[PDB]
């Protein structure tokens, strides 16, 4: 009786650019003039082929690649490959997802249902780390039938020492009310490992990050360490047995916290009021 | 046939005190004089409520936080949340748990089971990265109806480059006799990532270390790649398969062990001997 | 309708050998003058007894140390458990492998099944640093009745930022036609952690990266990170859903990529070619 995902197999069509930024970083966006660091979400359901219309609206050479998806050779997203895109060019990018099921040998091959990211693989280096780091970054969703569906998803990437390619002390901050369904998905990217904790709140280390009933024995986490395009995802109820509040996470690295990289999931009564949490005091 | 725990619901009450310690550590106990690094102990079933009457006996302001336990904001253990205890004060903080079961939207709630810990917050920077570096952390255990209890628990927290803040070439050592029920808890903090390695022993990836029969596919490990406030259990029957023996523990970075923080797991026959290891040698 | 693997419990006897290389290294092999590096898989089934007759050809003491599989402390391979061989001597090592089942106590015993790895434990320090850096690592794979069973095995080993030794830009590279089964044994080892990434391919993150039917929730990934002594294994289609290529495999910590160690999974048509990859230009 919550939402779930329905069956997939359709084909879809969508843009994207990759454009310099004002402040000199780098984006994806659906618009020209509205990229966004993280990129925008692209969530698809298993069987569905997406095929995207890419343009790089840049001065130097980019491209997209992708974790997780099915893609041919010439949608590799890499040089190596001649998947990469020169400066004001397009080139059209299919990914493919496929539903689990029975092979012919009797085994069972797994469906493409996850969470995952893109990213660009040439600028700077030939692994991308210009334009990771500039922040050509985005999640994808692959739902499979029946994957319970949320009332919001919010994207967290540790990107080096950044969340979000933001400085510190400047959050991302999400919001939401007691009882909301609300997604995460957690990307990491750069050089260094992370341990990405959130406070007030639990999940299962598993595809979904939830159980679906008692014979799961999945750890059940507020901590989980990650490193260089590590990606999961989970669903939580905020404030479920524990309230409304201003609900930190973070990383859990010392040093990495101390630098003030934190959010504040802050989770609201009705009336809007957080307890402990004076606005004006943030 | 071995023993199991019961089901939960019984509201508890418990002292705690932080404490500087004459070494120039900090730690927690129940008793004043008798804190220990690491912390007590504690351990509940899922549905019990605990009542810490918290007191810090320091100059300088502490608190107590908990990973993977229900608890309002006001028991946050942050300065942000104004959850902290200034020098010579106490405060009340309220830990619950809860059981799993099935949500009114049809969805499946996880319940609070689980090795976790505590840590303090505030001493040092916002983060405890003072108070945790110094001895501030310790262990919670929250059993399920049904889980296996062990003979004996032994916690193992590897701090910075220290193994529970002693110095090398000093364990910890733990002593077994040969088919003992033995649990661990395994906690990481500070500033590095570590890989726990046990001779002689596995243990399954999972929620309680241990697989319920022959449908779990967890992989069965004797080594795990750990970060900053990561937290996991299991069980082993020592000796089982493979004798008695001064069976090593260590991190397996190879800086890290060459360090000399590294312990043993004693396992002896009933007349107290140990293959291969003379007492008079160590 | 795959091959699977039988029952086991046979008693298999083995020869071993490690020796300086001309080049400085040191390997494992099963003939003297044919070490290598990674030193040669061992596979057993559950149950199998395996006693390794190992020779130390070199002019410094050196050992042989396994991960997961049954040995008494005297087949420890470590100093302190005089478990170690002089220059020129011979030891047999005697490794055990036990099927999961039900203990008197009604708790599930796991089985030895896996993947693991052998490494040794006192070159140049008394962990075995100088031993793994030069080479004195490999695979071990422990079958249980009815696991699937692949047309080839490769091993990938992550050691400190090498990949199996091998300078920058110089692969290895794995060959394979599509619909081969592929397997994978990955280990990792030194001072680093890792994230391991496969284009074009992805795998469930459990005993043996397989899924065996709907009902197992473990993530499916194509990057996992990894820290020293860390194993896993996995088996792949070659090509599944996503055609011929040469498809990359490579760290993913941008530094360790941006270095040169990256190797190539080239899959080929049955007329050996591979689409967007010209032999002369490699
Ligand atoms: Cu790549
Ligand atoms: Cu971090
Ligand atoms: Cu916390
Ligand atoms: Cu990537
Ligand atoms: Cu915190
Ligand atoms: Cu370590
Ligand atoms: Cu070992
Ligand atoms: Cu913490
Ligand atoms: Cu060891
Ligand atoms: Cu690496
Ligand atoms: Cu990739
Ligand atoms: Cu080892």
């Amino acid at each position: 009786t919550a939402r779930t995902a329905p069956a997939g197999g359709e084909v879809r069509h969508l843009k994207m650019y990759a454009e310099k930024l004002a402040d000199g970083q780098m984006g994806y966006g659906f618009e020209k003039g509205k990229a966004s660091v993280p990129g925008p979400l692209i969530e698809v359901n298993e069987g569905d082929t997406l095929h995207i219309e890419f343009t790089n609206t840049m001065d130097v050479r980019a491209s997209l690649h992708v974790h997780g998806l099915d893609y041919e050779i010439s949608s590799d997203g890499t040089a190596m490959n001649k998947s990469d895109v020169e400066p004001g060019g397009t080139r059209t990018y299919t990914w493919r997802t496929h539903k689990p099921g029975r092979r012919d040998d009797g085994t069972w091959r797994p469906g493409s249902a996850g969470y995952w990211h893109y990213h660009d693989h040439v600028v700077g280096t030939e692994h991308g780390t210009g334009g990771i780091r500039n922040g050509l970054y985005g999640p994808v969703i692959v739902r499979r039938k029946g994957d319970v569906l949320p009332d919001a998803t919010h994207t967290i990437v540790f990107n080096d020492f950044t969340i979000n390619n933001r400085k510190p002390h400047t959050g991302p901050d999400f919001e939401a009310t007691v009882g909301d369904r609300v997604e995460i998905v957690m990307i990491t990217h750069g050089e260094y490992y992370h341990t990405f904790h959130m406070h007030g709140h639990r999940w299962a280390d598993n595809r979904t990050g939830i159980l679906t009933g008692p014979d799961d024995p999945s750890r059940v986490i507020d901590n989980k360490i990650t490193g260089p395009a590590d990606s999961f995802g989970f669903q939580i109820i905020a404030g479920e047995g524990v309230g409304a509040g201003a609900w930190m996470y973070h990383c859990h690295v010392q040093s990495h916290s101390d630098m003030g990289f934190v959010g504040l999931f802050l989770v609201k009564k009705p009336d809007g009021t957080i307890p402990g949490y004076e606005p004006h005091e943030h």
